[PDB]
């Protein structure tokens, strides 16, 4: 029926004083923009149909027309920026703002599709969403007593475009929009659906990379409890942003860092280090890393959760960027721990690994491990074991290791490195 027309032919239709004639090539056009291999996106904007398209959207009487071009704008729209930035310009945005309010599910959810697209380009458009009054008529279309009762991919495509509206940086969102968006997502990290719970996620994670303050309006509606229980599920599109959002805010003060091990956090993290995917143990070691830069008694949580060992471990082996992570976790903990928390590290066998990692040839991971090294030694010399120590380094090739550094272009690695050998080796 309307399937393969020529893009001239959708034109002829479109400009017909037919409305009927408009509604079968836009539709038309919606097909055709919908299709796998390459839709041609560009041929739709250069023939100038976007402002029809714009137009048709205020067809009230004519609901399948608003439907029709809603559908093919939101094609256009999920392509890239340039060709977002034409639906944009056609006057699309408070268009598909008074959409929202369409008696038509069809066509509302249509509108909130096309706004998450437009709203998650970059932060200019997510502004401009948020100017021209979205938030209000997608926060009013949750407003049910029970989210069970509203239609599942409903309910995920109002999810998905919220997560937009939270997102990107440079500015982040404004403030007055995040505290109203927040108390409707705390609610949707409630829902049971894997995808609205992904979602959700996502948009703390994204309300979560930030200063202290933004992390500090997010953590006090009290969403952390639930992060660390989503921390816990099966499902890798829920533990992925869960663990984003709780690394986020573990780079925040001691006490938002609390929260989470209040909330019991640590328990998980066995899991989590052996993981058998990549990047979450690389997120896993990362927050780590932010937990042992934080007070001697969560340093001490640490250890009291038997975590010091499969961070051995991570050291020990795991992808290279892990490792580096893991690194960073060591130093942090060597430089912050008491005497009796670096001797029990030195205990669990972090040496070894340390010094085998010093035959990376990547500058700032020998930095690290240097300092590491070095935070132990006076470790070491408040105990008077500057002695033993240095034995069980030569033992493992890491005197070698050490020597050799000191012909490693590097500034610091020299004055590291020979200042390591001069002053405990002889
Ligand atoms: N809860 C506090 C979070 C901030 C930590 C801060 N500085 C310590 C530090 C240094 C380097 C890293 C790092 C760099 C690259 C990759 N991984 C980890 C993390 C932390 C501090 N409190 O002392």
């Amino acid at each position: 029926g309307t399937v393969n027309w020529s893009v001239e032919d959708i034109v002829k239709g479109i400009n017909s004083n037919n409305l009927e004639s408009q509604l079968q090539a836009t539709q038309a056009a919606r097909k055709l923009l919908s299709r796998e291999k390459q839709p041609p996106i560009d041929n739709i904007i250069r023939a100038g149909l976007i402002p029809k398209f714009v137009s048709f959207l205020g067809k009230t009487d004519c609901s399948p027309i608003q439907f029709e071009s809603a559908w093919a704008l939101t094609n256009i729209a999920s392509g890239t920026s340039e060709q977002t930035k034409a639906v944009v310009d056609g006057g699309a945005i408070p268009a598909f703002i008074s959409l929202l309010a369409s008696p038509h599910a069809h066509i509302s959810e249509q509108a909130v599709w096309a706004l998450g697209n437009i709203a998650g380009d970059g932060s200019a458009f997510r502004d401009l969403v948020i100017k021209h009054g979205a938030i209000d008529p997608l926060l009013a279309l949750l407003a049910v007593p029970d989210l069970s009762t509203l239609a599942c991919g409903y309910l995920r495509n109002l999810t998905w475009t919220l997560s937009n509206l939270c997102r990107n940086k440079n500015p982040a969102p404004p403030l007055d929009a995040v505290e109203q968006i927040l108390p409707t997502l705390v609610r949707l990290l409630h829902h049971n659906d894997p995808e609205v719970l992904a979602d959700s996620c996502w948009a703390i994670s994204y309300l979560t990379d930030g200063p202290n303050e933004r992390i500090e309006m997010v953590v006090k509606k009290g969403v952390v409890p639930q992060l660390v229980k989503l921390l816990g599920a099966t499902e890798l599109p829920i533990v992925t942003p869960a663990l984003r959002a709780i690394g986020n805010i573990v780079t925040g003060t001691d006490e938002q860092t609390q929260k989470v091990i209040d909330a019991g956090a640590l328990a998980v993290f066995p899991s989590l280090l052996t993981n058998p995917k990549t990047n979450i143990q690389k997120e896993a070691t990362w927050t780590m890393s932010n937990i042992t830069a934080g007070r001697q008694d969560q340093i001490q949580q640490v250890v009291n959760h038997g975590l010091v060992p499969f961070l051995v471990g991570v050291l020990s082996k795991a992808d290279f960027k892990t490792q580096k992570e893991a690194a960073w976790a060591i130093t942090n903990y060597t430089s912050g721990g008491t005497v009796e928390q670096i001797v029990y590290l030195v205990h669990c066998g972090i040496i070894e690994p340390l010094m085998n990692l010093l035959s990376a040839k990547d500058t700032k991971i020998i930095q690290v491990i240097l300092d590491a090294i070095s935070n132990i030694f006076q470790a070491a010399e408040k105990l008077g074991e500057t002695e033993k120590l240095s034995i069980m380094i030569e033992e493992c090739g890491g005197l070698d290791k050490i020597e050799a550094l000191q012909r490693h272009e590097n500034e610091s690695v020299y004055k590291a490195s020979l200042n390591l050998i001069e002053k405990y080796f002889s």
